[PDB]
């Protein structure tokens, strides 16, 4: 359907500039393209930043960035954050404004997992790093000065996939305890022939061929994609029941729209308390992309997620 | 699609023992059904309440209820509120919890218009009362101890129709200035054959025959229904341009969904900044009905609207 006007101007400018398709690029090139898009002078909430490594995960180490509202030294609730951008791309820079907004709005520490990206690392390295850091935070709360009984998880796009799977792993492994989960336009299935994949196959912004490529970078060739730790839409009502309350936010004009909304239904059917909202007039990645930060959908969704997290972690 | 479970329980109870269809009742009887449904003791935000009358509007007197956050005597911004329930039903009791939430969350005075109901009063009595009260508030700010430069309007269902029309009338008549407008699942058209009307014709909760009956109570026989003061979807890009930023919230499972989302697009095409959000798993009237008060969609939408108003009126 018809896009919000600032969002439309972005899409048209992108067409006019005529850049190479994402799946013709090397990982390094693809990374640099998104990094360059997100390198502008933009207003950002004030935070204190620490870059470090936790000695956990399948590789023995996971890079993290810890963010706190600037000057706040309280024992805060904590968000463990899993970023999107196709498994191949994304870093502390590309998602900086977004995760600063979440930290300050939630009034929480936020632990950004700088997981090993694809294709150099394939499934399941990142989800195991993600799970390991979440467990680490829960088990090292005095050192991080956080309250482990108020731990939320959150992520955008493939990072929403990671959020869902960490919830699933925490159920299976008996912890850690999760207070709430937030999923921005999550990847939850690999059915490239559903309604929204068919309708929006040629965009805007995200295309079916692009998703085909991202999935092929993430996964080993020939792996069974129906397994719930890959496509959590297939999780059993068992794996889902008992999970933390969820906020799921989708975009109207998005190949991934239908699977995110279907996943929200699956959670709800399993007895999970699910807040699920579709934003009209916007596109995939709309709370991360700096070019859309002043659009009404981006502002609304960030305010909604911030408030949802604040209530979950302080109410 | 499938409803949130508590919401489905409500719908199941109606199908089991809901009785005669609302539109087969007298207006008195219909009024009493909703009044009874909403008169349960339930947790509500603390406010101060004043019931009075402003000597304006087509009848010479419009009943209003003025709500403030409890004990607050500050010169506050103000919301003028137009309630829903089919033009036939609704009063200060049916919408009590909802408008208390908005007052407290926006930290604003709220002026609830107890307009004359249909069919005893037809169009255009209520919209002229509604506009008159809005003008009155702008022009008697010292009497009411409010800031007239921070005046918002808001409404639900046919009250969303009223919000749209008051915006239009204010454009046409040169004021008063409106800072923001909030429309919960508005009535904007009378095309009973569109997509969502066809899909949800027999419910849940709101039905196509009910809407046909409500419209018939509201309107004189043979009136041209395409007048934008009746169906604001027909407003020109000129009646719309210049209007205040809008929040439009729709329900997934609702005959009125498509016309609400279409109206949002019409505003956006006219250059208005429109925040438009569809809540999945819920039904029409979901922010007013007390039985749904603790459901995720109701809590979410009320928090969203409350925060949107707070930002508009205090930012
Ligand atoms: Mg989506
Ligand atoms: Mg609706
Ligand atoms: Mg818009």
């Amino acid at each position: 359907p018809v896009l919000e006007p600032t969002t439309q101007k972005f899409i048209n400018a992108l067409s006019a500039s005529g850049g190479p398709a994402i799946y013709t690029l090397t990982p390094a090139e693809a990374r640099d393209v998104l990094s360059g898009a997100q390198s502008g002078e933009i207003a950002k909430p004030a935070v204190d930043i620490t870059d470090t490594t936790f000695a956990v995960g399948p590789t023995g180490a996971t890079k993290v960035r810890i963010i706190r509202p600037q000057g706040n030294t309280d024992r805060l609730p904590v968000i463990v954050y899993f970023h999107g951008a196709g498994w191949v791309m994304g870093d502390t820079g590309t998602h900086d404004r977004l995760v600063r907004e979440l930290s300050v709005r939630a009034n929480a520490a936020l632990v950004f997992v700088d997981y090993e990206r694809s294709p150099e690392a394939r499934y399941p390295v990142a989800i195991e790093q993600d799970y390991a850091v979440t467990k680490y935070v829960a088990e090292h709360s005095e050192q991080l000065n956080v309250d482990p009984t108020r731990l939320a998880i959150a992520g955008d796009s493939v990072g929403g996939n990671m959020t869902a799977v960490v919830s699933l792993l925490a159920q299976e492994r008996g912890g850690p305890d999760i207070t709430a989960q937030v999923l921005f336009y999550p990847v939850t299935d690999a059915d490239f022939d559903n309604g929204s994949y068919t309708e929006f196959a040629n965009g805007p912004w995200l295309t079916k061929p692009a998703m085909d490529w991202f999935w092929n970078q993430y996964l080993p060739e020939g792996i069974d994609r129906t397994d719930p730790k890959i496509t959590p839409i297939h999780a059993t009502s068992e794996q889902l029941s008992g999970q933390a309350p969820a906020l799921v936010i989708t975009a109207e004009n998005d190949v991934l729209r239908d699977e995110g909304e279907a996943y929200a239904r699956k959670l709800s059917q399993a007895g999970v308390d699910v807040t699920v909202t579709r934003y009209n007039g916007t596109i995939h990645d709309f709370v991360m992309l700096n070019v859309l930060a002043d659009t009404p959908a981006a502002k609304g969704a960030i305010a909604q997620a911030g408030q949802y997290l604040h209530t979950a972690l302080h109410g």
